[PDB]
């Protein structure tokens, strides 16, 4: 997260860190708890992932340094990638992880609600992107989970900034016109969380952008409301 600030323990309890263990263990992507055995993340995260065997899902983590050889994690039973996914920039950048056991919800690990389709005409004004990613383009994975408040952008404005890409209704864009706050490398797969009537909704999945926090280049997110039928179909 560029231009963000450190989070505190329990602040984003649906946020997980997905680690790969090949050839070494490291943070790979963010993700969101949406059910007791279900993580929603980005399909791009699994480029070069040989199988679910090498994945570990850690929940309730504030600092990456909390994760030691005895830290408990969830195994991944299945990776479900959208059938139309080809590359992040052309959409369908969404994946479900089915965990090998159920998350017991606690103050540190909690689900986030999906958007309502009856809530597709709501204007979200209180949206946040979170993650352990770079604070600038040539940086390092951060120890402490970072947060930034970022405004949503109309798809018409977003298409004007990305004339070489097809910005569709299945994407949502977010960023300041002058830049300065955005997701960056290592944040993808994590949530764009928006609060409405004091309830949090998983509105976007961090996906792609041209650089990080650049002027007039918003971040592009998978528009989760457009995938609710697909999610319910896979999780039922
Ligand atoms: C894990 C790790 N560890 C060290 S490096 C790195 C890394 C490099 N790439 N990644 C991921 C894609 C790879 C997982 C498959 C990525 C790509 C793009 C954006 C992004 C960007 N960025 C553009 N240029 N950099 N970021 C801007 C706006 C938004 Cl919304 C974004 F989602 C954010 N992540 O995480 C992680």
């Amino acid at each position: 997260i560029v231009g963000g600030t450190a989070s505190v323990r329990g602040e984003w309890p649906w946020q997980v860190t997905l680690h790969t263990t090949s050839p070494t263990q490291r943070h790979l992507c963010g993700g969101s708890i949406i059910g007791n055995q279900w993580i929603l993340t980005a399909a791009h995260c699994f480029y070069g992932v040989e199988s679910p065997k090498i994945l570990r899902v850690y929940s309730g983590i504030l600092n990456q340094s909390e994760i030691k050889e005895d830290t408990s994690f969830f195994g991944v039973q299945e990776i479900i990638i959208h059938d139309q996914y080809k590359m992040a920039e052309s959409g369908y950048d969404i994946a479900l992880l089915k965990l090998e056991t159920t998350v017991n919800y606690t103050d540190s690990q909690r689900p986030i609600s999906l958007p309502s389709k009856g809530d597709r005409n709501v204007i979200y004004t209180d949206c946040w992107v979170t993650g352990w990613g770079y604070r600038k383009l040539r940086d390092k994975i951060q120890n402490t989970l970072q947060k930034a408040k970022i405004p949503l952008v109309t798809n018409e404005e977003c298409q004007k900034r990305y004339r070489g890409h097809k910005i569709t209704h299945k994407m949502i864009c977010a960023g300041y016109r002058e830049g300065g706050k955005d997701a960056c490398k290592g944040d993808s797969g994590g949530p764009l969380s928006c609060k409405h009537n004091e309830v949090w909704h998983l509105v976007g999945i961090t996906s792609w952008g041209e650089g990080c926090a650049q002027r007039e280049r918003p971040g592009v997110y998978t528009n989760v409301v457009e995938y609710v039928d697909w999610i319910l179909e896979k999780t039922q």
